[PDB]
């Protein structure tokens, strides 16, 4: 049996997967696909790269002491877009948002 803050996290990321957010979170539903986009240096400035569907895995798979773990994988996602690209990038500013999404939820988390 998984605590109940582990159980809000199930649900933080299923709203951050959900339509209403869509318009900002799909290009980070899955890995970075390095290949197709042609980022050769990615994994190279990249050290962990993290994406939704490798927290929800990781998440479901019990990898995940607790929430602070839970969140520091979605931060770590967030972290790796504002590294790799320049702040004024959509995809930034996409990031942005639905780091929002996250910190308001996760911090509205109950103790
Ligand atoms: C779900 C993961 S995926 O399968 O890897 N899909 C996609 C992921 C990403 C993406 C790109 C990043 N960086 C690149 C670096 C090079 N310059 C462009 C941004 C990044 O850090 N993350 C987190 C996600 C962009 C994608 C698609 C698909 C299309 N696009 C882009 C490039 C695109 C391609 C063609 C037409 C329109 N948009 C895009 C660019 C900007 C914003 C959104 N998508």
């Amino acid at each position: 049996k998984v605590s109940e803050q582990l159980k809000c996290c199930s649900g933080i990321l299923k709203e951050m997967f959900a339509k209403k957010h869509a318009a900002y979170a799909w290009p980070f539903y899955k890995p970075v696909d390095v290949e197709a986009l042609g980022l050769h240096d990615y994994c190279d400035i990249i050290k962990h790269p993290m994406d939704m569907s490798t927290i929800k895995s990781k998440l479901e798979a019990r990898e995940y002491r607790d929430a602070q773990e839970f969140g520091a994988d979605v931060r770590l996602m967030f972290s790796n877009c504002y590294k790799y690209n320049p702040p004024d990038h959509e995809v930034v500013a996409m990031a942005r948002k639905l780091q929002d999404v996250f910190e308001m939820r996760f911090a509205k988390m109950p103790d």
